[PDB]
């Protein structure tokens, strides 16, 4: 939630970020 657009790197298995 809150924010999930600001991402880095070109390879991150994480996508279910919600905290």
């Amino acid at each position: 939630k809150f924010v999930i657009f600001l991402d880095v790197k070109h390879f991150s298995p994480e996508d279910l970020t919600v905290k």
